[PDB]
């Protein structure tokens, strides 16, 4: 066990946590977010967290059975306005993105103003190509800060972006491009990671040879090395944006308009809508990571995955804080890079996968023991169970046993963290996600019985009892596959696909 | 000394007045009427809805009745002269939101549609949840075809419940639906599909009505060979019989919808955005806009039929005509009540069908047409006399004048003398009911529409004089003084025809095209189309008044009178007469009895010069008597395909020319 | 004593200050000024509109002046450096609603347009009802061609009242209109049509201007042979004479409109959606883009305050909708205010040079707005055309387009105004959207040739082009800059934002650069001296075109002049003058040599000895654009040797 450490109780001049100090304080608030009286909390949270063009009237409707989940349906908003414009109007020079380049010397801070201006220019480029509200746009970009401008330009005009991880092959890119039927692709000339050159345009050129709908390719000049360019079809990002004004109006989006598709391994195009997803990411960032206005949030994932979607771009920028976009690897130049980064920028949270937490602990304690790491308050794990040898090391060499460790469990289809400790309220057990997040009423069902095994010291499949705002709404042009995979196996429930157990202490353990 | 006479009736005028019966007085546990309990309560509310200070009532009614995304500022503007009528123009709303979403959110399992299939066993209740989900899937299918706000979508569907989902899916996204009655020939379909220039058509494999199979998909294919703009066809699998499916163009409804999410956002529509095009009988595309039309249907449904939240409204018309647009789909669903989609005919499997339907579902109101009333009246009382039917409180009649004889049969046997009868006058171009009794307030006369609805200020003009005839006991052509919210806004891409037809004949007025009389008590009588008058020796006759006289004779089921030129009287009346099957047939003596009764009740100038006793009248598939055919046959123009049974035409030619 | 001099004038400076006359004082039954009665009343209101606390006033004026569908939250944002200017960004509205619907709802029979046809008898009044219905019909026609929000639509229409309907039909549905002056060549039309990539073009069969025919449809057909994207052409039947019509592509306005309803909904536009592109004529055609709310607010406010417009005024701007002046002060400005605006189809000299004054007395115009070129044309025609007219309905007379010489200014004040009108010399540009510097007629005492003081929201300064630094205080001369964005500034150059930044934002970083020379005199009055590019540096003495031309016109029988610089080895540059004499002048009686001597002598007395021209050319007319601006770049290169009025000038040179 490990109760909330000094940095998560207001001591040493730190911000006091939003939920604290004990489990009773967490349960008091979470109880407001589930059950038949939880609309009130969700309605206020919706109106306090997001800027709306038109208010909503209904909080929620629909359910798992037919896949017609609705949240704040009559409201209209825009994700770019909430992640850029509204913070730009309040503090234009605040840093939105810490761009940590592959080479450390090339890093620099990108203000909300600069990010909004680039987003507006790209939005104007997409409009000049004929991209309309509801069209899909594919994005094949590595971890340069302009990836955020690419996402938010699509959201700004109501286009649906579909991000394709920049390590995917020509065939995997082709499949995802063809499935979403985008007519525009946004990519780079080359990607730079761990000191090597990704030939992204070369992969794009070979992929597009079997992509008959793509008519326009916008190419970011990331390296300037000679890459092939197809006349008419291919245009340079900087040359196109130079022609455009640095402001663009926001399309007024219905709450349930699709915000993006994310193909997850045939590739299944997981579709998230606008307000519910945006709310879930902003509330999870705030409470699960205890974000405060001046925080510098360092999520080391990739924007090609949902972790990059929710916890690099949408979550942090919606909260108006600073977010890191890390271009390199955990061990380039040396295995100390994560900590070189943490002290150089004074990151207040770090968020990473157990895979990397174990490629660092394997590289030796010499790379972490002589750093400050004092700016960190919360350390986060995501993607896979953290072995108890990894949990203790991340607490020791990364937190100096003074940061809370949040084991966050979720999936692409949940949009936002489902079960995790709130670091100022929950005492952690290594390898446990502990209690479920606001809006997540989870239970355990016996697969041999189809019956929920109530109580403690139980084990079975993990399910959810009621829809939550950030839940994925469909699988793109394959709603049947959406109902069969998540909704058919346990009627009245959502089926995560993961086994789980709840021990005597009520703590959840994800198998 | 009254110059205006009621439609011929066998009941004395002094005993032919019908006050709201106990079921419409808040007795017997029935809901109390919204407007009651006498005429002055009608006038009291009506007076707030016309004239220089009616904006306040209409602004308030609009905001109470409909859920708006954005409020309106202006209540009304525009006018007849240039056809620029506007209502609530700055407001935005969506018709599918008002007909589905807002009721789904309140009571998702409440029944939206009683789907009464052709085969009675296959009937079932469709919840607001289920109808909304199917509406959103179809809307999502339409968007995947590139249907945008303001695009036309043709609909060629019979009376299954999915037809409501087709209408509402178009409105959900701001597309303009153009519904085509599923009984129309390939040529009529083609003409409508081309005129509206839609790129998408929604239809069935087949339809089932009265136990026969309608080969809609086959008809579609013949039409589409002459509709170059149609790219997508969405085919509902209603029967499952093998039908042709053109690769690429044609997709199955259930297969497309299975790919799509069960919710879809609503397009935020301006008040004056076109909601639909409805062709009449070149085909004239009557355009209605959104807020004023929807408000019109919701208010008339509520007040003309005294609808209350648990009512099960049984309008037996077809969504292919305005009666089904306004009083099956939009009016009843906007009010959040339960509405019937009746897939069958009134006499299938037997003429007991309406009454089986009423008691099975405890229908609270019934709304049908005089041809159906006369059709069941013909088949006798065995099929109706032994039902309860006490769930009914209001019985409606629409489409033509209802002969008093038929009115009394409706009142005696459908209503067991315990329902109010609402004779509702209106047209496709008026959007909603223009003149009718409010059934908790108005004392009814058989054959009279009585008094104008909220927002309708109607007068009678002497057509020779062009001036309004002030007062009572007057006769002329019906006109409306000011625009009302649900009036048609244009004729599709033919605004000149719209102004020339309704707005030019009497400037400052809307011209209905009907002759009308207001009697001594102020009751309005719709007598017929202006174009259909018979002039005999200077006496102008409506067909309805002579036909009402003929049906007072025992054994008569239905008649159609026509005028024919005459050298000494200008025209003469000719009558085609239909008898109940039970009547014992001699023919020459019955015909003389019929002519004598017309001369006694109207005058010798109305007496048919000749009477043709036929076994059936020529009727279209939609049920109307084919009067032009009868006229042209009497006129010697026998050699000059809407006919439901063409063998009848030869039978009529034989009896006239043989 | 003063380093900055007024433009040379025959009147002594101490009698040359003109307080608001009684028509502008609320006497004789005239409306009381919105701002008055003196300089301090102007300053008191103007201080609310600039500086770090001016949001409150702009938010109030925006909500009071325009009808909004959605309110805004942010008043202003962005700046010159990147060209991301935003005003009222979250608000939504529609320009057609604001110029038509809301006035139609209140008083439908009020006259929106006084249509003054080429022939005076063919003129008539167009109600707000009639104009709204024609706008809605055309908007419905455009929607039937598939025009969507954000599409561009070219307009090649002469000055008939339907030009306003075509602009507003585009605004009504959110299309971006691109108007092209109806006299432009086919090659000029082609370039503008292709640049904006429109698929629809609105035009006439023919235009009528001064009894001459404008083969608009013939010119169009030539242009469209090289315009591949244009699919639909809507042809107004202005004359009904036989013009070619291409089957399918071309349709008749009246036949299309007759099929359409006479109401059409308004598209809900964001504040910063583009309203129109307007191409200007030193390089390629520059497509200046204005957005919706700020531009409309600016034209509405300037119309109200610079011309002191009141609800029943009959505003007579004599420009052409092909230029920004007609955009701002014929259509959008006056119709947003709900008043009556004039659409004048003729020329100032058709039928007689009394047309303007015939027009003014026929309609009882309350304000007149025209250009110095027209003023100096009527001047040379003689005063009998104006002398025996009433003209008393007038309260404000305005001048736009170029520096107005004091000689022209007094002729305007004495004859057009009978010394009872305020003269408002209005300085601005296509790129400013609306009037930038002008007298407020109920408050400001005018000097002949001074624009006087900045408008609400305009915070201007003078920079020394030789140092890049602002000149502090009064009695200074340099180049005019603005310190902050204003609501109606142009947002970009269409698909060429880099040219927008390089031209306006980069010359003096931190400021907006107008490209004009200017001086702020000892009283704080601003004087616009000419274009920076037209300045002539004679041995260090920087001479502006306006002051030398204003000197030359003080000579008897001089009608109009242009001076340009060319390099001379001794003085670096020397002044070269092209002079136009009134047509009655006897060129044989006066040897041109003695004319030159008296002219060069007259220049030395008002400006200085360095300012005399090195050579004077007598010409019959000067090279001018279709707008009327003198094409001094042509004269400068022709004088520099580098080669129909141009062939006459080159031969004479
Ligand atoms: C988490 C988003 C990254 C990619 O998301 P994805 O590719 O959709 O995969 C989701 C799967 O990650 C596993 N997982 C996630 N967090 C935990 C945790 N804290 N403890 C144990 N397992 C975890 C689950 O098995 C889940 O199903
Ligand atoms: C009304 C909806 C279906 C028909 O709509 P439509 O096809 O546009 O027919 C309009 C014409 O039907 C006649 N009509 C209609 N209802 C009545 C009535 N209650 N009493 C007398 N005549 C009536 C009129 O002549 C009218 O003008
Ligand atoms: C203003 C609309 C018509 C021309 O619009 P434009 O074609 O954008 O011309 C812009 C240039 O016109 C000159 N100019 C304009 N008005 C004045 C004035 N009152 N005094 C002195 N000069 C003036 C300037 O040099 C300006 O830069």
């Amino acid at each position: 066990l490990f109760a909330p450490p000094p940095r998560m109780q207001g001591k040493e001049g730190r911000p006091k946590p939003h939920i604290g100090p004990n489990y009773e304080s967490y349960v008091k608030e979470w109880a407001k977010t589930v059950g038949p009286n939880s609309d009130e909390w969700w309605a206020a949270k919706a109106r306090e967290t997001l800027d709306w063009y038109d208010d909503f009237k209904t909080v929620r409707a629909g359910g798992f059975e037919h896949g017609d989940v609705q949240w704040f349906p009559e409201g209209t908003l825009n994700a770019a306005y909430n992640c850029l414009d509204r913070h730009y109007y309040k503090n234009p020079k605040k840093t939105a993105i810490i761009y940590e380049a592959d080479e450390p010397s090339e890093s620099r801070e990108v203000s909300y103003e600069e990010l909004m201006q680039e987003t507006c220019r790209v939005a104007n480029v997409l409009k000049s190509y004929g991209v309309k509200k509801g069209d899909a746009v594919s994005i094949y970009l590595p971890m340069t800060w302009q990836a955020a401008a690419a996402f938010l330009a699509c959201a700004r005009i109501g286009a649906i972006h579909s991000a394709v991880f920049a390590g995917f092959s020509a065939e995997s890119l082709r499949d995802r491009v063809n499935d979403c039927e985008c007519k525009v692709l946004i990519t780079t000339d080359e990607g730079r990671r761990g000191g090597k050159t990704i030939a992204t345009k070369q992969i794009v050129d070979a992929a597009l040879q079997q992509c008959p709908l793509v008519e326009n390719v916008l190419v970011l000049r990331r390296t300037g090395n000679k890459v092939p360019m197809t006349e008419g079809r291919d245009k340079w990002w900087d040359e196109e944006c130079a022609k455009m004004p640095a402001y663009c109006p926001c399309e007024r989006m219905a709450s349930e308009d699709p915000l993006f598709i994310l193909y997850t391994s045939k590739p299944k195009g997981v579709v998230h809508s606008t307000a519910g997803y945006l709310l879930g990411t902003a509330l999870t960032l705030k409470y699960v990571f205890d974000a405060h206005p001046d925080d510098r949030f360092a999520c080391m994932a990739d924007i090609g995955w949902i972790t990059g979607h929710s916890y690099i771009i949408y979550g942090p920028l919606a909260n108006g804080i600073t977010t890191a976009v890390f271009e390199s690897t955990p061990v380039y130049p040396t295995p100390s890079r994560y900590w070189d980064f943490v002290d150089k920028w004074k990151a207040t949270q770090l968020y990473t996968a157990p895979t990397a937490i174990r490629l660092l602990r394997r590289m030796g304690e010499d790379h972490v023991k002589n750093h400050d790491l004092s700016s960190l308050r919360v350390l986060g794990s995501v993607g896979e169970p953290i072995n108890p040898e990894a949990w203790h090391w991340y607490n020791d060499f990364a937190g100096k046993n003074q940061c809370a460790i949040v084991d966050t469990y979720w999936m692409t289809e949940t949009g936002s963290i489902s079960i995790a400790p709130l670091p100022g309220a929950i005492s952690t057990k290594p390898g446990s996600a502990t209690f479920p997040f606001f809006g997540m009423d989870v239970d355990i069902i016996d697969p041999q019985t189809g019956q929920v095994l109530e109580g403690n010291d139980v084990e079975g499949v993990l399910v959810a009892r009621r829809p939550w705002p950030s839940i994925a709404r469909t699988v793109y042009r394959d709603h049947k596959r959406y109902l069969e995979t998540y909704m058919k196996p346990y009627p009245g429930y959502f089926f995560f696909g993961d086994g789980a157990a709840r021990d005597y202490d009520g703590y959840m353990w994800i198998k």
